[PDB]
């Protein structure tokens, strides 16, 4: 791939999350004075843990629904084996997700954006797993602090999918030059915007991992949904 490709390449995969934000930064930062009062607050720990996981999955799996249509227009993807080309977007879409909600943390107040207002962890005390809960915000926390950019994230996020060292693969000489190819695209654009101090500021490899398959679990004795 030359440099005006290794250019595009990067112009357009900033170009899908753009669409496929499911909500606009433009409104994510608009509605930050809008809080959830603590009656909405304790009413949203009346219910019971069914109810939750319900709305969860259901705005989760809403959500996990962009974020297929994004993962589609790109290159290489769709010249996989469904095999292959599932492999992935089963074990990585999650991981994807974790990652895409940072935007809806408010690190100012350590409060989320959950259906129409901003609301902290305490929003979900029904679920009995406060630990976990906080958990997953002190990761997101780890990103707003690194400040993700809408094109920082997308690129990011275009190479959690894109694992040629997930087991089950049988392309795998296939998927390893996507792979690549977005490496470099990814570098070489930190590269000519000096962000690269971050290439140790990021998350583990493997954490991003080790919390959603932590998030599955403790979902999978109440809902069993992967949406295709
Ligand atoms: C900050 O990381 C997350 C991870 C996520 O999975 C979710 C899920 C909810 C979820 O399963 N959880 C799991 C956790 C144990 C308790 C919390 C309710 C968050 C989610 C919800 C609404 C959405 C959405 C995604 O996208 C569209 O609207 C985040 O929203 C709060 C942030």
């Amino acid at each position: 791939a030359s440099l005006t490709e290794i250019e595009h390449l990067v112009q357009s995969v900033c170009k899908s999350y753009r669409e496929t934000c499911q909500l606009r930064l433009e409104d994510l930062l608009r509605q930050r004075s809008n809080i959830f009062s603590r009656e909405e607050v304790t009413g949203y720990q009346r219910k019971s843990m069914w109810e939750m996981w319900e709305r969860c999955a259901h705005h989760l799996t809403e959500a996990i629904q962009y974020v297929v249509e994004f993962a589609k227009r790109l290159s290489g993807f769709m010249e996989l084996c469904q095999n292959d080309q599932i492999v992935l977007l089963k074990a990585g879409a999650m991981e994807v997700v974790l990652v895409r909600m940072c935007r809806a943390y408010n690190a100012d107040n350590r409060t989320v954006f959950f259906e129409g207002k901003y609301g902290g962890m305490e929003l979900f005390r029904a679920l009995g797993c406060s630990e976990l809960i906080s958990s997953i915000f002190d990761f997101s926390h780890s990103l707003s602090a690194l400040h993700f950019s809408e094109d920082e994230i997308a690129l990011y996020t275009a190479l959690v999918l894109i694992n040629a060292h997930r087991p089950g693969l049988q392309e795998k000489r296939k998927v390893e030059q996507l792979q690549y190819n977005l490496e470099l695209a990814f570098h070489h654009h930190l590269c000519k915007t000096h962000r690269q101090s971050i290439l140790a500021k990021l998350p583990p490899k493997g954490k991003l991992r080790s919390l959603c398959s932590q998030h599955v679990e403790r979902l999978q004795i109440f809902q069993h949904l992967h949406p295709i």
